[PDB]
């Protein structure tokens, strides 16, 4: 079928820088015939050429326009000019979960089980696709205007058929074997729902090094004040071995981890139709 013509930086009003990395940075943009906002991210492909980050940008650009979720940021189009890469991506006005994290502290039982639904939610759809995050954290899972979540950040991920993580979520096999799984998303997701629930990660130390060592013999413990039933989940996803954590592939997936008593008054099925619980 016939698609709309290519989109050009002239389409759009650029405004405020929205992210930043050394290779790429993400600006809100309206596109002046529709008045829509995008988060258009735009690469220099010199620089990416001479870093060598090619097969990075090309595996966002593939696994973005491959997914179709309300979970996950939506890419809608790309164009070039001499210079530069645009993505369209979907706009996430609330901006990061790390950000209601710093702003509240920690979050109430309610709004940590409904968060980490749609989290859970969303990995089960992207690991259905033969997908791994690699880099999930809470900088990469931004609240949209209607406060559900949309998981971004895609350059890094694993296609099932090299790179580290932020250090904080980085689980041990990749620190001992330099090899990612479905359950190192599984991995995070633990450090997540422990940062919620604490207001800080769960593996902390001075510097890199540090907290790898302190990953790498399960060094953290548990606030007096952390909900029992959370407590018992995180404590069945941060485990060493790959092959024991709550929802993957060798426990029987996503059933069981859906199924874990933290879960209990969860509908999930229809969590994007939901009213997420004000934090
Ligand atoms: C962290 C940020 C900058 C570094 C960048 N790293 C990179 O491009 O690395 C390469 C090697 C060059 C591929 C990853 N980056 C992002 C950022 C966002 C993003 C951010 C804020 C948003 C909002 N408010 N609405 N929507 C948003 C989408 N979305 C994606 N996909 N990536």
């Amino acid at each position: 079928p016939p698609q709309p013509r290519k989109k050009r930086p002239e389409d759009f009003k650029f405004g405020k820088i929205l992210g930043e990395g050394s290779f790429s940075t993400v600006v809100l943009a309206r596109e002046l015939a529709t008045s829509r906002e995008y988060a258009i991210k735009i690469l220099e492909k010199r620089h990416i050429i001479k870093e060598n980050k090619v097969p990075y940008v090309t595996r966002e650009r593939d696994v973005m326009s491959r997914l179709d979720h309300p979970f996950f940021v939506k890419l809608y189009f790309t164009f070039q000019d001499d210079e530069k890469l645009y993505f369209g991506l979907s706009y996430a006005k609330n901006g990061e979960l790390l950000k209601y994290i710093r702003k509240i502290g920690s979050f109430d039982e309610t709004c940590t089980r409904f968060y980490t639904a749609e989290i859970v939610s969303a990995l089960e759809y992207l690991h259905g696709k033969g997908i791994i995050h690699r880099d999930l954290k809470p900088e990469n899972i931004l609240l949209n205007e209607d406060m559900h979540i949309q998981i971004t950040d895609f350059g890094t991920a694993k296609v099932l058929s090299s790179f580290v993580g932020t250090a904080q979520y980085v689980s041990p096999e990749l620190l001992t074997e330099k090899s990612a799984c479905k359950s190192s998303d599984l991995w995070a997701l633990g450090c997540i729902i422990y940062q919620l629930v604490a207001g800080l990660p769960p593996f902390r130390a001075g510097n890199e090094y540090l907290i790898f060592q302190k990953i790498i013999k399960l060094e953290y413990d548990f606030p007096e004040k952390f909900f029992p039933k959370a407590r018992d989940l995180v404590e069945k996803l941060l485990v060493l071995d790959a092959t024991k954590r709550l929802g993957c592939e060798e426990m029987e997936g996503y059933g069981p981890l859906k199924a874990h008593p933290f879960f209990e008054s969860v509908t999930w099925e229809n969590l994007h139709q939901q009213t997420p619980p004000k934090l």
